[PDB]
């Protein structure tokens, strides 16, 4: 459980270590992905100092044949098996018809390479979602250790409606406004070929590991009590359902999860997400992440 610093990522180090992807979105969201240069220019990526900015156009109304609202989604250069990924996170996006995420995957040859959501939820819905989507034969035990709580349990994404086998955090501060107000917090993920667990440490506990907070060069996960979210082999060959994967972050709207109208109306926002994205281009003003370090270690 002993690994040493692989990447180090802060502030302008994530424009040479990291590209935008300036794709259709896959989850066909209201949203305009645009290039790394469109966006330095446009200031939807800000990468300087200590910090990086990731941030959703909020000045633009949407024209309604045009494309969806500006934003982007980065993915690293690298690619990662055995491996474990901390993120020093201040900010994350927020508003209704939002879908931000941390996550890997290999899109090459998805969903067959696997992916896991380490940050993930939509319309300022907390709590957070840890998530893993395969192909077939993976799936959790209905119980393992772990703090938070287990809802779906097949991760094959052709018989489980695409849901992913998920955990949902304990903590309304793991995710959305109440994540912002408390100054956000660090989630780390550590995989293995027998694995994958993912822990969150909201930015004031007292009881977060000098090994995620600090960022030294050799950690050792042992010492980071129990997971928030535990992924064992008991019903699925980790390492045979994942391969190399990038790390990607980004942010996209509406589309198809935080889209549907029972989803984004159950949230308690108005209207359609697609005509609230086009139309209320202030109430995206705090759609942004903002991101201290990004390590990983191997
Ligand atoms: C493109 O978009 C970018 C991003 O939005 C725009 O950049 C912003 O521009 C505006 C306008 O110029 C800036 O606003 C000004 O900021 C002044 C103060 O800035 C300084 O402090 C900021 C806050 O620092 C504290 O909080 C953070 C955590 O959020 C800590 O890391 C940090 O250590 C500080 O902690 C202290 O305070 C807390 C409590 O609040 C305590 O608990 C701590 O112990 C500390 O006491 C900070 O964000 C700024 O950092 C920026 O600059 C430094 C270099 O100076 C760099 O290293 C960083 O990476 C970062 O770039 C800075 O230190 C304020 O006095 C003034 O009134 C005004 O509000 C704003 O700072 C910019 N934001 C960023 C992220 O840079 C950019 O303008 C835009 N381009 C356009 C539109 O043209
Ligand atoms: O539970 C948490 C979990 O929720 C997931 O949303 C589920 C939602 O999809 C589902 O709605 C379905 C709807 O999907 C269906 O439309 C079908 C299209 O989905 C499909 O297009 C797929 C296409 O999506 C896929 O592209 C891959 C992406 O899905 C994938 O997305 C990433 C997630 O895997 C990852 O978990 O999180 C990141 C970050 O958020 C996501 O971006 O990324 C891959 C890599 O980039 C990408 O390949 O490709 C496949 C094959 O190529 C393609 O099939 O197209 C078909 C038409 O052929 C279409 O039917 O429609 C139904 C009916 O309306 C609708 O119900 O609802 C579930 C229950 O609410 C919901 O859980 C999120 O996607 C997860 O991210 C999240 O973890």
């Amino acid at each position: 459980a002993t690994y040493h610093l692989e990447d180090n990522w802060v502030g302008s180090a994530f424009l040479s270590t990291f590209t935008h992807e300036a794709i259709a979105d896959p989850t066909h969201g209201r949203v305009n992905y645009v290039d790394q240069a469109t966006a330095l220019a446009k200031n939807l990526t800000y990468a300087s100092g200590d910090t990086l900015i990731l941030r959703a156009d909020h000045t633009t109304t949407l024209s309604p044949s045009g494309p969806g609202r500006n934003s982007v989604r980065i993915r690293s250069i690298k690619t990662y098996t055995t491996h474990v990924a901390v993120f020093d996170v201040r900010h994350m996006p927020q508003g209704c018809g939002t879908w931000p995420a941390a996550w890997e995957t290999d899109e090459g040859d998805w969903p067959n390479g696997g992916s896991v959501d380490i940050i993930e939820g939509v319309n300022d819905q907390s709590p957070n979602a840890m998530t893993l989507h395969t192909g077939a034969n993976c799936a959790m035990p209905a119980s393992r250790t772990m703090t938070g709580h287990a809802t779906n349990n097949n991760c094959d994404v052709n018989t489980d409606g695409n849901t992913g086998c998920g955990v949902q955090a304990p903590t309304a501060n793991s995710y959305g406004p109440s994540f912002n107000a408390n100054g956000g917090g660090w989630y780390a993920m550590e995989r293995t070929n027998s694995f994958i667990k993912v822990w969150f440490f909201p930015r004031n506990a007292g009881n977060v590991p000098n090994d995620i907070a600090s960022g030294p060069a050799t950690i050792n996960t042992d010492n980071w009590g129990t997971p928030t979210a535990f992924f064992p082999n008991t019903n699925c060959d980790i390492g045979s359902h994942f391969d190399a994967n990038n790390i990607i972050i980004n942010l996209t709207f509406c589309g198809d999860w935080a889209g549907q109208a029972s989803i984004f109306n159950g949230a308690g926002c108005p209207g359609s997400c697609v005509d609230y994205v086009n139309n209320n281009p202030s109430a995206f003003a705090n759609a942004y992440w903002d991101i201290a370090s990004v390590r990983v270690y191997q």
